[PDB]
């Protein structure tokens, strides 16, 4: 696992989206952000440097997996055309209306399953399942409804808010079919989905993440 920082913020998951088939990175200063992803991913999967709705908040505004990418209704035609040009031709890229919070705060997904905020509209849940090609469950994490902020998930493992009970960890693990643990990033932050991104072979965490936290990440995501 590696470390990165975007314009002085260690909240890597707010400014990037990483899947098993592509990576999105906020437009901005290359140093210790795009460069980190490129050093690990060069050739392997494409990296798209993008804005979303004209902003740099591109991880928090999107949700995606290796099959599909959900973006807000305010994503521009420029941005959609650029995403489509950079990403594999079989990715389904869809604008979606979702008013509870930012998209990336209300969904956490891998290539098989998504957990969502329990109050999303039924139509929203249908579009998520269709575009991402996943089974969907309404869930909370450590009593939080903004599940995308509080979990990071791949097909290999997941990391949840450090206060998640062991009973809830076991329930979520069994539902997802992957090992889970509770832990922190960025030197004790519980905003796991904000602080890191992950796919089946790479994790990128904020710069303050400590050695024990990186060790937990490497183990549960099967990165070593």
């Amino acid at each position: 696992a590696v470390r990165a920082q975007f314009e002085n913020s260690n909240e890597v998951g707010v400014f990037a989206t990483l899947t098993n088939s592509y990576c999105l990175v906020a437009l901005g200063a290359s140093e210790n952000f795009y460069s980190v992803f490129e050093a690990e991913l060069q050739d392997v999967i494409p990296i798209c440097r993008t804005t979303i709705a004209g902003t740099r908040i591109i991880g928090r505004l999107t949700a995606g997996n290796r099959k599909g990418l959900l973006v807000p209704t305010t994503t521009t035609d420029q941005e959609l055309q650029h995403l489509r040009n950079s990403l594999p031709d079989d990715i389904r890229i869809q604008r979606i209306e979702e008013r509870l919070s930012a998209l990336g705060n209300v969904i956490v997904c891998n290539d098989h399953t998504a957990l969502i905020h329990p109050d999303l509209e039924r139509e929203t849940e249908e579009i998520i399942a269709d575009v991402l090609g996943v089974e969907v469950f309404r869930q909370t994490i450590a009593d939080h409804v903004l599940v995308g902020s509080y979990m990071a998930l791949s097909n290999q493992g997941g990391l949840v808010h450090p206060k998640t009970s062991i009973q809830d960890q076991d329930e979520l693990s069994s539902l997802l079919g992957v090992p889970l643990v509770a832990g922190s990033v960025n030197r004790g932050s519980n905003v796991i989905g904000g602080g890191m991104v992950v796919n089946d072979w790479l994790a990128v965490t904020g710069l303050d993440t400590t050695a024990p936290e990186l060790s937990v990440i490497e183990s549960v995501f099967r990165l070593g």
